C-alpha cells in the first residue's frame, strides 16, 4: 500500500538534523576512500567512555619480539596483541584541533595533547599475558618507527578478516600487498618480509569479532580520523570500521545525494507505509549522527550497541529500494548487494521501477502514475530491469538474482 506524498509531509516537519546527518556522513564516506583504495541506539547516557579490560601491562621492547615474532610465524596471540596495541597508544601523540565532545564526554579540548588513549578507558587486571617466542634474533630494543610498523601490520589483520566470501582471493592480495608497501616506507620500517602478512591473516581469519581487537581498530581509527599524524596511514586498516554495521544508513544518505536532491525532498518519494516507520529509525534524535567526530561514527566496533538500528536488515525496506532503484540505473554495486528478503522485496521493486523511471514531475506526480497503473510495474519498467540483469553475472541472494528469478524465469 502507497501513501499520498501530502499525508507525509507531515511527519517530514517532524525530522530533525536530516540534512546534517547526510552531508556529514557522505563526506566522510568521500574522505574514507583514500584509505580503502529489537535494536539499541548507540548514546552512551552515563558519561563513561568506551571501555574494555586486557592483561597487565607489558614491557613494550619485549612485547614487541614477541608479537613481531608470532606474525613471521604465522602464531599471534590475540590477548598479547591487543595487549601490546593498547600499550602501543602512548606512542601516537597528537595536538587536538578543535574541543572534542562526544556524548556529553569531554574527550579533549583545543590544544590537549592527546593520545588514543584519550577516547577510551583501558583498564588492565594483574594477569601477566603470555609473550612466548616463536621462531626472532633481536637483542637491542625496537625503535618507535618499528613500533609504528607493528601496529598498523597487526591492525590491518581487522580490514583482512572482514572480507570474507568467495571469490576474495585476489581482491585481499592486492590490499595485503599495498599494506606491506605502506608499512615498509618511510616513516615506517620494514621489519617483515613480502607476503608475510597474507599467511598470518590465513590462520587469524576471523579476528575481526575479536571484541577486544575490533575495539582497538575502531579507537585508532577514531583517532586518526581527528588527529592528522606522522603515522596516519594506519587508517588502511581501521578505516572499514567507520559505520560498521550501518549500511543502511549509508545507503540512504548516499542515495539522496545520488539523485541529488535535499533529505527534505528526497524523503517524499518514499510513499510506501513501511517507509515511515525505518526513516525516523535513522532520525532517531540524540546519537549525534551528524556531529563530527561523535563516538557515533565508530559505536559499533567501540561497543556501544551490539543491535544496530542502521543496518541493512533494521530499515530493509528503505535499503531494498535503493538497490532496486540502483539496478534499474545499471549499478554494479547494487546489482551485488544482498535483499533483504523479509522486507517485501516484489513491492520494493515495483516503487524502485517507478522511481527509476523518474530518476533518469515529482513525488506527486510519480505516486498517480502507480495510482493510475494499479500498483503494477509498466512493462517498460520490467525491460529495463530484465536487460540489467540478464547480462550481469548474478551473485548468490543477490539484487540481480531476485530480478532474474521474478522477471526473466518463466
Amino acid at each position: 500500500i502507497f501513501v499520498n506524498p501530502s499525508a507525509i509531509r507531515a511527519g517530514l516537519a517532524d525530522l530533525e538534523m536530516a540534512e546534517e546527518t547526510v552531508d556529514l556522513i557522505n563526506r566522510n564516506i568521500e574522505d574514507n576512500q583514500a584509505h580503502l583504495q529489537e535494536y539499541k541506539y548507540p548514546a552512551i547516557k552515563d558519561l563513561k567512555k568506551p571501555c574494555i579490560t586486557l592483561g597487565k601491562a607489558p614491557d613494550l621492547n619485549k612485547a614487541y619480539k614477541s608479537v613481531l615474532s608470532g606474525m613471521n610465524a604465522a602464531k599471534l596471540d590475540p590477548d598479547d596483541v591487543c595487549s601490546y596495541l593498547a600499550a602501543a597508544m602512548q606512542f601516537f601523540e597528537g595536538t587536538c584541533p578543535e574541543d572534542w565532545t562526544s556524548y556529553g564526554i569531554l574527550i579533549a579540548r583545543k590544544g590537549d595533547k592527546i593520545t588514543p588513549n584519550s577516547l577510551v578507558e583501558i583498564k588492565r587486571n594483574d594477569v601477566e599475558g603470555n609473550w612466548a617466542l616463536t621462531g626472532m634474533e633481536m637483542t637491542r630494543d625496537p625503535t618507535v618507527s618499528e613500533h609504528a610498523s607493528l601496529v598498523g601490520l597487526l591492525l590491518s589483520l581487522y580490514r583482512l578478516s572482514k572480507i570474507s566470501g568467495q571469490n576474495t582471493g585476489n581482491y585481499k592480495t592486492n590490499i595485503a600487498d599495498r599494506i606491506e608497501q605502506i608499512f615498509e616506507t618511510a616513516p615506517f620500517v620494514k621489519i617483515v618480509e613480502h607476503h608475510t602478512l597474507m599467511t598470518t591473516h590465513k590462520m587469524c581469519a576471523n579476528w575481526s569479532t575479536i571484541p577486544n581487537f575490533r575495539f582497538l581498530a575502531g579507537t585508532y581509527d577514531m583517532f586518526f580520523s581527528r588527529i592528522e599524524h606522522l603515522y596516519s596511514a594506519i587508517r588502511v586498516g581501521t578505516v572499514v570500521t567507520a559505520y560498521e554495521d550501518c549500511s543502511g544508513l549509508v545507503s540512504f544518505t548516499g542515495f539522496i545525494k545520488q539523485i541529488n536532491l535535499t533529505a527534505r525532498e528526497a524523503i517524499l518519494y518514499f510513499f510506501h507505509k513501511n517507509f515511515e516507520e525505518e526513516i525516523r529509525r535513522m532520525l532517531e534524535p540524540g546519537q549525534e549522527t551528524a556531529v563530527p567526530h561523535s563516538y557515533f561514527i565508530h559505536f559499533r566496533s567501540l561497543g556501544l550497541s551490539g543491535k544496530s538500528p542502521y543496518s541493512s536488515n533494521a530499515v530493509g525496506h528503505v535499503f531494498n529500494l535503493i538497490h532496486f532503484v540502483g539496478c534499474y540505473m545499471g549499478q554494479i554495486r547494487s546489482l551485488n548487494a544482498t535483499v533483504i528478503a523479509a522486507c517485501a522485496p516484489h513491492e520494493m521493486s515495483v516503487l524502485g521501477g517507478y522511481l527509476g523511471e523518474e530518476f533518469f514531475r515529482g513525488p506527486e506526480a510519480v505516486y498517480a502514475r502507480i495510482m493510475m497503473n494499479g500498483g503494477r510495474l509498466k512493462r517498460s519498467h520490467i525491460r529495463r530491469y530484465v536487460s540489467v540483469s540478464s547480462n550481469h553475472q548474478a551473485r548468490p541472494n543477490s539484487f540481480a538474482e531476485f530480478l532474474n528469478k521474478t522477471y526473466s524465469s518463466d
